[PDB]
């Protein structure tokens, strides 16, 4: 399957767009708290955010927690610091297992992370006008591009 | 080129997140009025939106006017009730302008555009779990696609 990993994610919108993106897909969603905001399920239900409930979800404590429950997969790190393409991997595999891990949207990912994976780390092109995207695109770009080539599976190309 | 056209958008951060896309990859912004919030440079100030600055942007009070001002070029029309993918095309050509026109949050693309124009629609695949992806996240895909196809011209210059 795709996964994606939000590492102490801080703003709600953004995170309700990733879940968003994660229901329209089958991504499983995968969030290490301390989170910047509530995931109640009231809150989110009179919030109008009725896809919530199709999302495959997992919350950990810490990223070795996460680490620790998923130990099988390819796993890549998404961060301007990145120095191969978000489009350099193949993720046509269906069979395999690929995670995608975002930033806090101040802090980034923390030093040791990329550090220590950063063969593993990826870069979304950019110009130097600004200095990073937005945390919900670069989700989005990151499933559509691991969907594209695999053909999207499970995926209505027509309504 | 690679330009992207909104038409009507209602939600501030949606088009904060758009021109952050576009200031990122060089990517023209062409927003059709009325919209949904102010982006007077005060204002714009105010959000601590410090990038717009740097985004080739172009408003029009119609769609018509937009037509009228770009003649030249490909224009695609995305929607959810498009019925071919929006990697479906050959967006590869640097030299050509492509256009990817987006709807309203709320309304979509009005009805006549998307019967008028139905061959260019392009539908993002999705399960049946959501009606839409966000606003920002679609335009954020298919810039990547079309700088996906291009090999990345201009971007990752001089990091
Ligand atoms: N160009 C890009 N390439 C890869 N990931 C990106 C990206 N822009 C944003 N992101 C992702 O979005 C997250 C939040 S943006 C954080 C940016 C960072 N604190 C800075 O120095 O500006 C990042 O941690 C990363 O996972
Ligand atoms: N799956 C998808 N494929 C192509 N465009 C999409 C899309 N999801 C959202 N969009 C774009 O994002 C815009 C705003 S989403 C608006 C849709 C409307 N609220 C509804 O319930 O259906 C759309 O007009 C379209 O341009």
């Amino acid at each position: 399957g795709v996964h994606v990993v939000l590492y102490q994610p801080e703003i709600p919108a953004n995170t309700g767009n990733i879940a968003r993106t994660c229901a329209a897909t089958g991504t499983e969603l995968h969030l290490i708290r301390p989170l910047g905001f509530s995931t109640d399920d009231k809150m989110l239900k009179r919030a109008g955010l009725d896809y919530w409930q199709h999302v495959k979800i997992t919350y950990y404590d810490s990223i070795e927690e996460f680490y620790e429950k998923n130990k099988d997969g390819e796993f890549f790190y998404l961060t301007k610091y990145g120095e191969k393409a978000h489009t350099a991997f193949d993720y046509s595999k269906r069979e395999k297992d690929y995670y995608f891990v975002f930033g806090r949207e101040t802090n980034g990912l923390p030093a040791n992370v990329i550090e220590e994976n950063f063969d593993h780390c990826l870069r979304i092109p950019m110009t130097d006008k600004v200095r990073s995207l937005n945390l919900s695109n670069t989700a989005a770009i990151l499933i559509y591009e691991a969907f594209r080539q695999q053909n999207y599976p499970g995926l209505d190309l027509e309504i």
